[PDB]
């Protein structure tokens, strides 16, 4: 079944009130569920369909009068059908007893066992798997829930709402009441029982004075890992308040971290659960990123409060309003709170290489798409990460003030209602019209952002009249026809420009933003005293492919001199693309015509310059300095590429490094000498509320240049990483085990590591992921020892995810010719696929780019992709994304 967005319609029926009972037993748990429904006015006299996946009935009435099986309803263990002539024409009760299995649930959707903690997952489409309803997000209800357990393993009972009453039950049970009278869509709904752990403080809002309590709750082995979530939950609602005047609204926030999770974490409201990864932490125990990725998940959790949870959403073809605008929130956040020039250059380094490859792969969908068969595979990159830059390009329209006047008009008009990606544009233009000053004006055009798949490219041409002091920009943008539009249609881009005083470095002309509507404009500016050079989408203020047509002395200039980070960012990695392309072919050529000699161009020596300039400039930004000495990120480089042998531009790839490393490596020593004071610095060690995000991007260089210095090695280098293991920083002593692969010392490092790691189920997680990754030449064994020793036959998403997923990164061995990493990652699949489809579609993620590989690695993964397929207990998850990947 294929649902189409242009076919929403009302529901016949109303939910208005949910009255449940969870019971939960050592074998089963018993659901007992009361809904409160009415006809509505779009009803039409169908019969009365509800969403059932997976229950186990025991009985089902109508107005407390038990319904007969066959005569009355049927129930194919997806939909419960009531026939019309047994529904009633006004109010009435609908009841029913389900059994449900959470101790066998491994799929981790609706309601599941995570180690010793009950927990549910109900986005999209969970809620069903729990109880009978009509499992859609405009069906909105008041919600009163009774759970009740064994009280010695499940002390602590949540659900959303206030707990209005505990009580005791004989044979060692418990219960307790919740109580959540605001309407919420069933996806929001959540239950969690266990033997739990907290943290807990109270904020004070800024404005009404409210006193809310805030808790974050784990397994009691690791409540000394909650610290640092409890302060960014805290950050999350001071920076609602600051920046959009939003305050919560409710008496009590919760936050509980599970083991077992199928993503990051989820809105639930006023219980939201997540990954354990993405809210647990400690120095002892956890690489650097930990503290940027619970910053960020519990920051997007929180924001969902306003974007998502009470501003909610009409259909699911909607996502993107709330998960595009929520990434959009959190990155405003996340930049703020670490003030690093990094934080945004990262997320545009995700844009531009996961997202863009997605949206040139048969998989390209506009961030609204237009149908789906699995709503879950539409949590995509292109939903959340260019919904966000399609919401975060609002803002550079219309600056910050007329932006949080939009956002504030799209809240108040739409608060406690359902709305639609049109509501939000609404409330944009209206702030355009005030920003324009212009009632005629309108965003109409901007619209297409969310119908239209696919990269726009813009492209440059300039003029520079010496004796008018007359500069022009001729630009140009076109996205190629793909599947979903056979024409495209310009788009409104915003161009943020500077113009560069080559002579000085000096800014040219004030801030500046160039609205591209049509297919092609040119913008001329007077008073230009000497030719610039232009510094253009400063900011990366369009998700667009930047054709800058600059030269290389031109891309040099504005990375030294420029003001701009991401400008700064983008003409390096613009030197380092022309560079790949050009001993690409060389290296293709002297393959294909089997040449006994051949030449390849060097590395630019004024580009080497300018690196060596930055690195040993001492008032610049360590993070940015670890991204100057990387090349762009293999799967950016493959949107250039067509036919990509993955052995060439791994061949490229070396050249460039060894070019470069030749010049450097001196440098790079020195730095990460002198660097070690300040990166490793213990002070604040025992002080997990104390995070520094500069001291993280030194240790962030250190680990690149102790990672370039390894692979040449370097003379003596074998010191300092051995040295390098015994730091107390985990971040430092995994990179000491994978720069290590190059030496004799690796597997001593394995087991050192190793050791340090396996008692901390998280850390055990990021040991796994680094010797996954290690540039091993016998990595395949490797991996058949992860297996053997340390995965063995864990269901566990983090677990398995952390075997197998860097691995496929390895562009050598992963796409060895032989086809023997399709292979595997392919049987890790369809393994998976029995327990967990959604975690299987996640495994499916390096088979992306399959049609952008030479023609022997092409026929590889599609041979295994069509095993895949070809496999008769498939999930409906694995095969609709497998048909669309492969065009079938
Ligand atoms: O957690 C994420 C993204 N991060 C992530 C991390 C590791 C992974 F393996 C996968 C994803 N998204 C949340 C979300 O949006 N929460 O607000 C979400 C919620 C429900 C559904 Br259904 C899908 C996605
Ligand atoms: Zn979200």
């Amino acid at each position: 079944k294929i649902h189409y967005r242009k076919d929403y319609k009302p529901s016949g029926f109303i939910i208005n009130q949910v009255t449940l009972n969870i019971n939960i037993h050592d074998q089963e748990t018993i659901v007992r569920s009361v809904l409160d429904m009415d006809i509505s006015k779009h009803n039409v006299g169908e019969d009365l369909v509800f969403d059932g996946v997976g229950l186990k009935i025991n009985e089902i009435s109508i107005n407390n009068k038990k319904l007969v099986e066959g005569e009355e309803y049927t129930y194919d263990n997806e939909f419960l059908t009531i026939f019309s002539k047994f529904v009633p024409k006004s109010k009435f009760a609908f009841s029913s007893e389900v059994i449900i299995h959470p101790e066998t649930n491994y799929a981790l959707t609706g309601l599941y066992k995570s180690k010793n903690i009950i927990v549910s997952q109900c986005e999209a489409t969970g809620f069903r798997r729990i109880t009978f309803f009509i499992d859609r997000p405009d069906m909105m209800a008041k919600y009163d829930v009774t759970v009740t357990a064994d009280k010695e393993k499940y002390p602590v009972l949540l659900s959303n709402g206030d707990k209005v009453n505990e009580f005791e039950i004989p044979g060692g049970r418990h219960g307790a009441r919740f109580n959540d009278p605001p309407l919420k869509p069933c996806y929001l709904f959540a239950v969690v029982a266990g033997d739990l752990k907290h943290l807990s403080a109270t904020y004070i809002t800024k404005y009404t004075k409210k006193k809310v309590e805030l808790y974050v709750f784990s397994e009691e082995k690791y409540v000394s890992k909650l610290q640092w979530a409890l302060e960014c939950l805290k950050k999350s609602m001071a920076f609602d308040e600051d920046y959009f005047g939003l305050e919560y609204d409710l008496s009590r926030l919760n936050l509980v971290a599970v083991s077992d999770f199928n993503v990051g974490a989820m809105e639930n409201k006023g219980l939201n659960i997540f990954n354990a990864n993405s809210l647990l932490a400690s120095k002892k125990n956890s690489i650097d990123f930990s503290y940027a990725r619970i910053l960020t998940v519990v920051g997007h959790e929180y924001f969902h409060q306003y974007t998502g949870n009470r501003v909610t959403l009409r259909d699911w073809f909607q996502l993107t309003l709330k998960e595009g605008l929520t990434v959009h929130r959190e990155n405003l956040f996340s930049e703020e709170m670490t003030k690093t020039v990094t934080t945004r250059l990262s997320h545009v380094d995700l844009l531009r290489s996961v997202q863009f490859l997605e949206d040139s792969s048969p998989l390209s969908h506009p961030i609204r798409p237009e149908s789906y068969v699995s709503m879950e595979n539409f949590y995509t990159t292109t939903v959340y990460d260019k919904g966000s830059e399609v919401m975060r390009m609002y803002l550079t329209i219309l600056g910050e003030e007329y932006y949080k006047k939009g956002f504030d008009i799209y809240i108040k008009k739409n608060d406690g209602n359902t709305a639609t990606c049109e509501d939000f544009n609404y409330a944009m233009e209206q702030a355009y019209k005030m920003k324009k000053a212009d009632n005629s004006a309108n965003l109409n055009q901007y619209l297409l952002w969310f119908s239209q798949s696919g990269t726009p490219h813009v492209s440059f041409k300039y003029n520079y009249d010496a004796e008018k002091k007359q500069y022009s920009i001729h630009v140009n943008q076109y996205t190629k026809p793909d599947e979903n539009q056979k024409e495209k249609k310009p788009l409104f881009i915003p161009i943020s420009v500077g113009l560069i005083n080559p002579e000085n470095g000096k800014e040219m002309i004030s801030q500046t933003t160039l609205e591209l509507t049509k297919e092609s404009d040119t913008f001329v500016f007077n008073n230009i005293a000497v030719k610039p050079i232009p510094s253009l989408f400063r900011g990366f203020s369009a998700p667009v492919y930047i054709e800058d047509q600059l030269t290389d002395e031109e891309r040099i200039l504005l990375l030294k001199y420029d003001s701009d980070a991401f400008v700064r960012y983008n003409s390096c990695t613009n030197i380092y693309m022309k560079q790949i392309l050009m001993n690409y072919n060389e290296f293709l050529k002297a393959k294909n015509e089997k040449l006994e000699s051949f030449q390849l161009t060097p590395v630019n020596a004024q580009f080497i310059d300018a690196i060596k300039y930055l690195l040993e400039d001492p008032h610049a930004d360590a993070g940015f300095k670890s991204y100057i000495v990387s090349l762009p990120q293999d799967r950016y480089i493959i949107n250039f590429v067509s036919n990509l042998d993955t052995d060439v531009l791994a061949d490229t790839k070396e050249y460039i490094y060894k070019q470069i490393g030749d010049k450097l490596n001196d440098v790079y020593y020195k730095m990460f000498k002198s660097l070690e004071a300040k990166a490793d610095d213990l002070t604040y060690f025992n002080d997990e509320s104390h995070v520094d995000f500069d001291q993280m991007n030194m240790r962030t260089l250190r680990n690149t240049l102790l990672s370039l210095l390894s692979k040449a090695q370097y003379p003596n280098i074998l010191n300092e990483i051995i040295e390098h293991s015994k730091s107390p920083y985990p971040s430092n002593w995994l990179t000491s085990l994978s720069v290590s692969a190059y030496f004799d010392k690796y597997f001593e490092l394995y087991d050192k590591t190793y050791k340090l790691s396996k008692d901390d189920e998280l850390l055990l997680q990021e040991w796994l992921k680094t010797v996954s990754r290690s540039d091993r030449k016998d990595i395949y064994e490797i991996l058949k020892k992860l297996e053997n020793e340390v995965l063995k036959d864990s269901k566990n998403p983090n677990d398995i995810r952390a075997v197998y997923l860097p691995f496929t990164n390895n562009l050598r061995r992963f796409h060895d010719i032989s086809g023997k990493g399709y292979k595997l990652i392919a049987e890790v699949i369809t393994k998976t696929d029995k327990f967990n489809p959604m975690v299987a579609t996640q495994l499916c993620e390096p088979f992306k780019l399959w049609n952008k590989l030479d023609t022997k690695r092409q026929e590889l993964m599609l041979n295994e992709m069509n095993t895949m397929l070809q496999e008769p207990q498939i999930s409906n998850n694995l095969k609709e994304y497998l048909l669309r990947l492969t065009n079938k």
